[PDB]
């Protein structure tokens, strides 16, 4: 259904750091992707990575049901892109 | 992909109205549905249907993905939730 594609330039993710309003330390590993989005070439799109987990490696990925959640106001919304092997 | 039902209770649909902070009159139609988000059941959801769009028949839909849109910080975001029969 959604094509994600992981290019050879995109295999690393960068992170950022800092600290909660409360005190607590925190760290976002994100990477890049590209994303069909049925336009003339793919979308550039920005994704957050759960604690714990690797980058993605380069390849054909598509989203994982997980990715979604239902919002404040009752509708579907994105959580994190999480991603699957196509 | 991601499992959507309309339900023969949730065939019609409602209308909210109003006026743009610039003047412009408006009038959202609104429609529920199931989202099967892997859980014990499927979760309840609200969707904006879009101007001229008849409420969406009962049925099962998979989701378009001109409902899919990049976001002001990166991010892929969900813009509004549109159907097509599985």
């Amino acid at each position: 259904m959604i094509k994600v594609e992981i290019k050879p330039s995109q295999a690393q993710f960068t992170t950022r750091s800092g600290v909660s309003r409360q005190g607590k330390p925190y760290s976002l590993n994100e990477q890049r992707c590209y994303v069909d989005l049925g336009n003339e070439y793919p979308v550039l799109v920005k994704i957050t990575l759960d604690e714990g987990q690797p980058a993605y490696a380069p390849g054909l990925y598509t989203v994982h049901l997980s990715s979604f959640k239902v919002g404040q106001f009752g509708s579907l919304m994105i959580d994190r892109l999480r991603l699957v092997p196509a």
